[PDB]
């Protein structure tokens, strides 16, 4: 009986379906469909509520393995049970290369939030920070932004000159910054944004629209996922990404609760397969995204030029890389699994009175 992942789309999807989706279907006899979505919990939670899920294993942001597992959507993993060991011997606790958010969540890839232009069509003079995405004066023209409150309101405050730490035992420390008074000040920042005749914003939701957008000139600047930039960078399209104040997240499955394959084991067994050192290693020769496995990431590095045409190093292109680290901010998922409620409903107020506000 076939598997049904839930995954992102586009490049994304492909990378897995390529680096370890189709060679575990391959190897199990066990089928692996993709389905594709934008990410949140409402189908899941649709789907289990109608005694109708078609669902087995779903690609989710880090805030929804916590919400999904305390919602009871998710499997509890055992995880050194569950998971294979590192070629070696090394379990999969001790390979994964830090803690997991919840115990339903198995990493896949870290991914980074940054910005693009289009090196074509931007002008002479050439973003190079956060501040300057938010610069109508020197960049006049529209900017597309995530959906979400999520990952705007941290870059509008790194904007605003709020430090963020990056990666520290913690947490960044920029969280702490995002109380009531911060979460109003990065309202205000983005609303400034988007209200500007200078500016203005569209709101993109899929991971496939920001490059889209710049290819066709819809935006002068665009945040987006780095994996996506650097699939159409690949291409042809000659788009720039800009790294400061890029937030390095990190992505996993989890396993749905009564879903086709969940009773027989089927989908335990093809998820375990895909999240193995070779399978994750594997993704990275058709994406920029980092594999969660310290033995994948050791294959990668070993392997250079690891991308599929055997001459391009992946390396340089990984939201890991020293280089591109240097500004970062470190995505915190409890603050958005507990705060994501309360936040949603300023944000889209906010976004409500750029309507009632605008003149046709
Ligand atoms: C899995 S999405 C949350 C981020 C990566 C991508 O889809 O390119």
């Amino acid at each position: 009986g076939a598997v049904t992942v839930v995954s992102w789309g586009g490049a994304y999807t492909e990378s897995q379906k390529l680096g370890y989706g189709d060679p575990t279907a391959a190897k199990l006899g066990i089928p692996v469909n993709w389905v594709d979505y934008t990410g949140g919990l409402s189908e899941i939670k649709a789907q289990k509520e109608a005694g109708a899920i078609t669902w087995d294993i779903m690609d989710v942001y880090a805030k929804d393995t916590i919400i999904g597992c305390d919602e009871g959507i998710f499997h509890e993993f055992d995880f050194d049970k569950d998971f294979l060991p590192a070629p070696d011997g090394t379990p999969a606790s001790q390979d994964f290369f830090t803690s997991m958010p919840s115990k339903c969540a198995v990493g896949n890839i870290l991914y980074s939030w940054n910005f693009a232009y289009n090196d074509a069509k931007i002008g002479d003079k050439k973003p190079k920070s956060i501040k300057d995405f938010f610069n109508t004066k020197k960049f006049p023209g529209k900017r597309a932004i995530y959906k979400g409150a999520m990952s705007n309101l941290e870059i509008a405050l790194v904007a605003d000159g709020v430090k963020a730490s990056g990666a520290q035992a913690g947490g960044d420390l920029l969280y702490r910054k995002m109380e009531g008074a911060g979460i109003d000040r990065a309202l205000a920042k983005i609303k400034k944004l988007c209200t500007d005749p200078n500016g203005g914003c569209v709101f993109w939701n899929a991971g496939a629209q920001p490059p889209e957008l710049l290819a066709n000139g819809e935006v002068v600047m665009a945040t987006g996922w780095n994996g996506r930039f650097f699939n159409a960078q690949m291409e042809g399209t000659p788009l720039v990404q800009v790294w400061d104040a890029q937030i390095l997240d990190y992505e996993y499955f989890a396993l749905v609760k009564d879903g086709p394959g969940y009773a027989d084991g089927s989908a335990m067994k093809v998820l375990a397969e895909m999240t193995s050192t070779e399978g994750l290693a594997g993704s990275a020769k058709y994406i920029a995204y980092a594999p969660w496995r310290k033995s994948s990431i050791a294959i990668m590095e070993a392997g250079e030029p690891w991308f599929k045409d055997g001459k391009t190093n992946m390396v340089p292109h990984m939201p890991t890389a020293p280089s591109n680290l240097k500004s970062h901010i470190l995505m915190n998922p409890d603050y958005w699994a507990d705060n994501q409620d309360e936040i949603n409903e300023k944000w889209e107020a906010m976004k409500a009175g750029l309507h009632h506000h605008h003149h046709h």
